[PDB]
C-alpha cells in the first residue's frame, strides 16, 4: 500500500534571485529570508549610523524610537552592539551585519577594517555581513581586501557578504565600484540611486543591488526615488533616515512597502502615507 | 535639535521562553524563530523517518506529497540529504535538523551516532540540530554521549540542541529521559503525550517540552492529544504521521494550529478540519 | 613627593589552602571563591543529582524549591543544563559543574563520560568542573581516564578539577579512591564521612576534602556528621538531601554553615536551627 | 510521594542590567561579579596606571599602599604583572584586567596595542578586560580594532569587554566615543563626568557606563561628582587618584559607596567620611 507515482519524475525547482541561482542551500536559504522569494525584493531598515558617527540624529534611542518600527521591516540592518544591547531577539526578524569600522567623523572616511569576525556573525544568526567598498579613496585597496575576507570566510559557513560602496556620484562611477565588488565575489550590493542612467547600474551588475536612502527628502520625493530604482531594476530599498527622521515612520514604511513589493505607483504610495 | 528623552531610562525586555532566559543573542534568536514568541508554541512538521527506516508510507515521495505541506508549517524537520535534495530553499521556513543516525530498522535501533557535523547545521542555517537519547537501552551510553557532543558544539556557535526521547511508556520512565536530557544541556525536549502524568513530565522539566505525534490516529483523536498535551504545558507539537497521512493534510494542519497557536477546543478544531 | 618606602622589602603573602600552595594566580583566585580564605572551608548545596536520576525528590521543581535556598550557601552545584535554564546568573554564587553523565539508574552506575568541554566551563565561568571516580566498579578505567582529561585540559586554562569518589565503604577504600585522584591531579576531593578511620582519609590526601551528605538524616544527626568531619580535618561539606529534604531548609543550611565556618558545637547548632 | 507544582508554571527570571538582557548565562555572571545585582551599580578600585606611566604617585607600592583598600572595593583593575605579582588571589575580589598597552609618557599615548591574549585573561579568572580608545588621536583606527578584537575573542569565552575612553572635553565629544565603542560591540563602557550634558552620555549609550575619578580633588567636591554621575544615569565610578591619593583611602570608599549603592547624599556622605 504505497505510491511511489513512478509516473510523474521528479523535478527540480528553480531558484531565481538575480545570479544567485549556483549557491549552496544554506546561502540560498539566508538569501531568501532578505528577499521576498515570491517578489525577489527588500525592503531594508538600516540603523548602523552610530559605527562611525556616534549618536545621529534620530538614533539617539534605538530602544524608544526605531524598536517600534522593527515588525514593519523586511530585514534589519545594525552593528552588533546595538544587535545585543537594544534589538530584542524576539524580533524575530532577519538581521544584516554592519562588520566594518574603525572609522569615525573625526578622521579618515574609508579607513575601515574589518569589525567583527565571521564566527560570531554566526553566533548571532545573521543573514549576511556587510562592509564598505571605498573605491577612488585613500584606503581604497584595504576596503577591498575587507570584501575579499569577508567572501573568503563567508563561504566556509554559508553567510552571505553585502558590499556597500561608499564614496563624483555618477553612473560611471558606481557602475566601475558595483561591478568589481560583485567580481570580488559579494552577493549582494548596496549603492545609490543615480538620476541618470541607473539601468546601467543594475544590469552590469550580476548579483542583486539594494539602494541607500541617502539625506532626509520630503515623504513624496522619497517614494518617487523607490520608484523609479525599483522600476529600473533594483531589488529592494535599505532606508535610514528617510524612515527614521519622518514625522510618521510607521506609515512612510507601509508606502515604501507598497512600492517596493506591490508595484503601486508612487502617487498612490503618497495617498496611502496620507492616511496614517 | 536632538532628543535623547533622558527623562525615559532604557529597559530591557524580557526573554519569556521556558528555560531560555540566559542565552546569548543568537540563540535566543534561533529559538524565537522555531517558538512564536507571541504564544510560546510551535507547529513543527516532522519528515525525517527515511534516516533509519528508508521510503516509509507518506513519505515515498516527499517533492511531490509533503511539498505542498511546508508553507503550513511554523518549521521544518528533516536530515540533510532531504533538505538539499527536495526541500526548495525558497521554501522560507525554519529548520531543525535531524543529527543522528547510522541505525536502520534492520539492527539495534539504538545504535546511533552523530550524523552531520556542526560545521555543516551552520552551512545549512538550521535554527536547530536534534539526536535521540534512548535510555534504558542497549546503547544508552553512546547516545547520551551524542546529546553531549552536540551541546558542546552547538554552544561554540549558537546552534541549540534537540533531544528526542526514543524508546514501558509511562510518566516516571519519559520524566527520567526528559530530565537527563536537558540537565546535559539541551534546549529543546521532544518526548510522547502521555494518558496520566504528562502533567509532570513538563514540570520536571527546565527547558521546552514538544510532543510527537506517534501512529497515525483518527483526525479527531489526534487533535485530542494536541489539546491535552498543550493543555497540560506542551510547548508545542510535532506531528509526522498524523498530517502527512491523513487524507486531508492540510486541513489538519489548519486544525492543529488552531489548537496549539489560538486556544481552539478539541472539538472546534475538528470542525474547523471538516471545513476543508 | 614620591615615597618608595625603601626602608620596608616587599613581601610574598603565602596561600595556606591545603595543597594549594602551588597554583597559577587564577588557579588559585577560583579556589578562593570556594573555600573562603578565614576559614579555608565552604559550605556547597549540591543539585545536580538530576543528571543520571531524572527528577528526585526535592529537586522536581529546582526554580521554586531550591531557588531560595542560593542566597545561603558558600558555592553551588550542578549541571550546565540545570544552570542556565533555572539557576538566574543574577545569583552571583560561584558554582562547581557536573562535567560527567551518560549514565542512569536504568544501567551500570560507574559507565559515565566526560559530559562537558572546558571550552563550555569557562564560557560558564566555572570555578571548578566534577567528575565522579569509581574505583573497584565496572568502568573503573573510564573513569580515571575521565579525571585524567578534565585535568589536562583545566591546566591549560586555570580551571580546577574536582573528583568524587562514587562507590564495602570503609576508611582503607575511600583511602585508595582519593589518593589515586589526587595523585592523577584533581586539586579537590569530594567523599563521604565514615564512621572510623575518616582522620585518615584527610591525612592521607595532599589536597583539600570535601563530604557529602548521603541519604536523608534526622537534622541532628546530619549536623553530627558535619561537626565530625569538619572536627576531623575536612574542608567542607556539600549537602543536598540533608538539606533540600528538610522541613526547614533555609535554618538548616544556617546550622550547618555555624558549625562549618564559626566551631559551633553540633548541639549549639540543632538549637540554632531550632530558632527558625 | 513527589511534587510537581503542576499548578504553578515556571517562570525566567529577567535580568535588569541596562543592554546586557540578551547574553550567554556565563557572560551575564561575569557582568553580575562587577555590578551588584540589586543596586545594578559597582564601586571600582583602579590602579593599572603604571602601564605606562611607571611608578606614580600613590602607586610606587602596591602591595602595602593600596593592598588594604581591596577589601572595601567591589572589584579590582589593575595589569596581570601587578595581579599575579601583588594581589594576593586570597583577596577573593573580581578583576577587571587591563588589556592594551604598548604606550608610555615618553611617546604618542594613543599608540596601543593588545596587551594580554584572552587566553591568559581566562587563565586569570578575570570578569572583563579593559583597552583605551582613542577617538580623534593620531592612532584612532588601532585603538578600535583592538577593541574589535578584544570582543570578538571575548564572545568565544563568555568575556565582557570594557572600552575606555581616553582623551576637548564635552558632551558631543564622548557621545561620539562611548557610542562608537558600544557599536563595535563592548558591553561595558568607561568614560568621564562632564560639567554638562552627560545625561544625553548616559542616554545614549545602551551598555553601562563607569566614571573615571579623574586627578585628584578636595574629598567633598569628589562625592560631588560621583553623586551627580550616579543621579544622572551612571552605572558605577571607578576611581583611583581621588582614593589612593586621600589622606584616609579607606573612609572615602565607604562614602564612595554610600553614594554609588545607597542613595545618600552628597553631604551626608561627607560626614560619613568625616567620621573616620
Ligand atoms: O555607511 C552606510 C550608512 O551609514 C547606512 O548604513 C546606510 O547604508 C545608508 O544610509 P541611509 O539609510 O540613511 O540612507
Ligand atoms: O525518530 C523520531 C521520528 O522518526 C520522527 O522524526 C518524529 O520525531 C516522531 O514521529 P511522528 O511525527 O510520526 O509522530
Ligand atoms: O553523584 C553525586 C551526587 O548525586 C551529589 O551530587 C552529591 O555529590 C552527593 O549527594 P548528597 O548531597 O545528597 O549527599
Ligand atoms: O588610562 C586609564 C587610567 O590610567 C585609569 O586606569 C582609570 O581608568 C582612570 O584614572 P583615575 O582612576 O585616577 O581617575
Amino acid at each position: 500500500g504505497k505510491d511511489f507515482r513512478t509516473d510523474q519524475p521528479q523535478k527540480n525547482i528553480p531558484f531565481t534571485l538575480k545570479g544567485c541561482g549556483a549557491l549552496d542551500w544554506g546561502m540560498q536559504s539566508r538569501l531568501s529570508r532578505i528577499f521576498n522569494p515570491k517578489t525577489g525584493k527588500t525592503v531594508m531598515l538600516a540603523f548602523d549610523h552610530g559605527y562611525f558617527q556616534g549618536p545621529t540624529t534620530g538614533l539617539e534611542r534605538i530602544d524608544i524610537n526605531i524598536a517600534p518600527l522593527f515588525e514593519h521591516a523586511d530585514v534589519l540592518m545594525c552593528t552588533r552592539g546595538i544587535l545585543r544591547s537594544v534589538v530584542p531577539p524576539a524580533t524575530n526578524r532577519p538581521v544584516v551585519l554592519r562588520a566594518s569600522g574603525a572609522n569615525s567623523i573625526l578622521a579618515e572616511l574609508s579607513n575601515e577594517a574589518v569589525a567583527l569576525s565571521m564566527d560570531d556573525a554566526v553566533r548571532l544568526n545573521s543573514c549576511a555581513v556587510a562592509a564598505q567598498v571605498y573605491i577612488g579613496s585613500e584606503y581604497e585597496h584595504q576596503s577591498i581586501k575587507n570584501i575579499i575576507q569577508l567572501v573568503d570566510a563567508g563561504m566556509k559557513v554559508g553567510m552571505p557578504t553585502m558590499a556597500v560602496t561608499g564614496v563624483v556620484r555618477d553612473q560611471r562611477y558606481f557602475s566601475l565600484a558595483t561591478r568589481i565588488a560583485a567580481e570580488m565575489g559579494a552577493q549582494i550590493i548596496k549603492t545609490y540611486y543615480v538620476e541618470k542612467g541607473f539601468e546601467r547600474i543594475v544590469a552590469g551588475c550580476p548579483v542583486p543591488i539594494v539602494i541607500a536612502g541617502g539625506k532626509k527628502l520630503p515623504e513624496r520625493e522619497a517614494l518617487e526615488m523607490c520608484w523609479q530604482a525599483i522600476d529600473q531594476g533594483a531589488s529592494g530599498v535599505d532606508m535610514g533616515r528617510n524612515i527614521f527622521q519622518s514625522d510618521h515612520p510607521v506609515a512612510m514604511m507601509k508606502a515604501v512597502q507598497a512600492v517596493v513589493h506591490h508595484n503601486e505607483t508612487a502617487d498612490r504610495a503618497y495617498e496611502l502615507y496620507l492616511s496614517e
